[PDB]
């Protein structure tokens, strides 16, 4: 009777910070951390009303992000609730919320679908230029459009995204 429920998906603390309301699965390692009162009374509540249930990651699965992690650089220079989330759900193959600048872009090289939030930019820029040698990124044109960092003839590119 009356179960409504999306297909797998799993939420991370930013998720209970922003106040969306979404259903699926939470890490219990990190609510351990949360000690706000919206995030408090929204997750707990959540979960009371069946709506988001209580589930922790395998240690390969925590190990499977340290393996991307580690090729990518920044190995355990990621909180640890990040890698918890994330982990849980590339061993559910489902999904994940958040909205993080690396939360995003682990996800992004782990192949996992997810969904973020109506941000755009807080600090960062468009660009709109690439030397062709060293690779360097630019938003503008160079004197002689060449590359300050390898002398290389710079391009444009396509959109950001
Ligand atoms: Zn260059």
């Amino acid at each position: 009777m009356l179960r409504n429920l999306k297909k797998t998906l799993v939420l991370d603390s930013s998720v209970f910070i922003q106040g969306i309301d979404i259903e699926g699965y939470t890490t219990p390692s990190v609510v351990e951390e949360i000690k706000d009162r919206e995030s408090k009374i929204f997750l707990e509540s959540l979960i009371s009303a069946g709506k988001v249930k209580i589930a922790e990651p395998s240690k390969e699965s925590i190990d499977r992000i340290i393996q991307v992690a580690k090729e990518t650089g920044e190995v355990n220079e990621l909180s640890k609730a990040d890698i918890e989330v994330l982990a849980l759900a590339y061993e559910l193959k489902g999904e994940i919320f958040s909205d993080d600048y690396n939360v995003q872009n682990i996800a992004s090289l782990l192949g996992l679908r997810f969904r973020t939030l109506k941000r755009g930019i807080k600090k960062v820029i468009k660009w709109r230029y690439v030397c062709i040698g060293c690779g360097r990124k630019f938003s503008t044109l160079p004197p002689g459009g060449v590359c300050p960092d390898c002398g290389s003839k710079v391009k444009l590119i396509p959109r950001k995204r």
